[PDB]
């Protein structure tokens, strides 16, 4: 009887799970009719200056997406404060959302302006690191590196066999890669300092080491097809080079299994997963806990109905639907009895001297014509193409970060 408009990003876990969650919510609450739109081009729904009666009431779209829409609306103060959803009862259950969320998931990603106001409620719960064909490493006697010195020496051996060390799907996937590498090199406070624009942080030895390591990786050890395919249309072709045996490693998360399930692959292929290597031998390695986001536009017409549906995304019923393709909602218990195809990913948290990192950049400050994510992540394409030097990369980051500070 009351219509709610829900726009959801169609990513590697698939669109059908959202159709099924919506149907389950309507069975629980028959007086709600949800109009669901799923698409790889969500930005079509929410356009600048749109009329309030035409906005979606609720949107699933993480930070880091192709369009950058979530960050654009944060900059414009155009996303509703949904802190109150944390204290709402989950529909169909006798617990609140906060009762169910895993500890520590609320943080700089979900609370982008700092402080205790939540604007991006967390979706999924994917370790990110490096994926590879475990069988290919085994066939060659290659051990998974824990250091970049080992990685580069492995790249030297792999090239002799016609294999490039590294590819990436798009440059945006350096979000999780740098969260891990920065924490590896500098520690927890250093990572926080980068995300919050501490003065001169990109001129530290720690930050320079992160960039120098990544510069060498993408200028000496990159599959030559990577940059040309590193876009929303062709990213799966870069991923296909792992399945075809032409690249060894790429940064990714657990949606890669479902996303590539129908693709051809080399005989005996099996997914491997590891943390990003660190620099010092025996050093702590971090796994990034990658989440997407669900949120309510400030111009939404039906915010209260959207908040109740949002709370239902943390129900056991919803979690069971999402888990069929590997999408693991960030609620307690949801990694007990994991599907067998997820074991290789979540087992990485059990390696010795491995820790978790998570987050994104603070959205408190904005500067005209500057975007720190373009300067850190998107710049990798230019670096790999030989159009940005290592010094230019660092200098532009320090300039933008200091201006945001
Ligand atoms: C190209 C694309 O849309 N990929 C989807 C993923 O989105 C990427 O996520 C990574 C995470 O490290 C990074 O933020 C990229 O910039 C972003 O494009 C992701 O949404 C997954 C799972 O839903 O689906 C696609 O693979
Ligand atoms: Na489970």
């Amino acid at each position: 009887k009351t219509t709610l408009k829900f726009a959801a990003f169609e990513g590697g876990y698939g669109a059908d799970m959202y159709k099924e969650v919506v149907a389950a919510y309507e069975k629980l609450n028959p007086d709600v009719k949800i109009e669901l739109t799923t698409s790889k081009k969500i930005e079509d729904e929410i356009t600048p200056g749109m009329k309030a009666g035409n906005y979606p009431d609720i949107v699933e779209l993480g930070q880091g997406s192709t369009s950058g829409l979530t960050e654009t609306l944060l900059k414009d103060k155009a996303i509703e404060d949904v802190t109150d959803v944390l204290d709402m009862k989950v529909p169909g259950e006798n617990k609140t959302v906060k009762d169910k969320l895993v500890d520590g998931v609320i943080g700089l990603y979900t609370n982008p302006y700092g402080g205790d106001k939540t604007y991006l409620m967390p979706m999924y719960y994917s370790p990110s690191g490096l994926v590879y064909n475990k069988t290919l490493l085994e066939q060659n006697g290659w051990k998974m590196p824990t250091t970049w010195d080992e990685m580069f020496k492995l790249g030297d051996e792999a090239k002799a066999k016609g294999i490039s060390l590294f590819t990436y799907p798009t440059a945006g996937y350096f979000d999780a890669f740098f969260n891990a590498l920065l924490a590896d090199i500098g520690g927890d406070q250093f990572y926080q300092d980068v995300m919050t624009y501490k003065k001169d942080v990109w001129k530290t030895d720690e930050a320079k080491e992160a960039l120098e390591t990544t510069y060498k990786l993408v200028t000496e050890y990159l599959n030559p097809d990577t940059v040309g395919y590193a876009n929303a249309q062709d990213f799966t072709k870069n991923q296909q080079s792992i399945l075809d045996g032409k690249s060894l490693f790429m940064p990714n998360g657990t949606w890669i299994v479902n996303e590539m399930k129908d693709a051809p692959r080399t005989s005996g292929f099996e997914w491997g997963f590891a943390p990003v290597p660190t620099v010092k031998n025996g050093g702590t390695r971090y796994i990034n806990t990658t989440i997407e986001a669900v949120w309510i536009p400030a111009k939404a017409k039906n915010k209260e109905a959207a908040k109740k549906f949002m709370a239902y995304l943390y129900s056991d019923e919803a979690a069971s639907i999402f888990a069929k393709t590997g999408a693991i909602q960030p609620i307690k218990g949801n990694t007990d009895d994991l599907a067998s195809d997820m074991k290789v990913f979540y087992d990485a948290y059990n390696e010795d001297n491995v820790k978790a990192v998570a987050g994104s950049f603070s959205a408190t400050a904005t500067v005209e014509g500057k975007n720190i994510k373009d300067d850190l992540y998107n710049a990798v394409d230019s670096v790999a193409s030989g159009k940005t030097t290592l010094q230019q990369w660092q200098d532009k980051l320090n300039e933008t970060s200091n201006a945001l500070n």
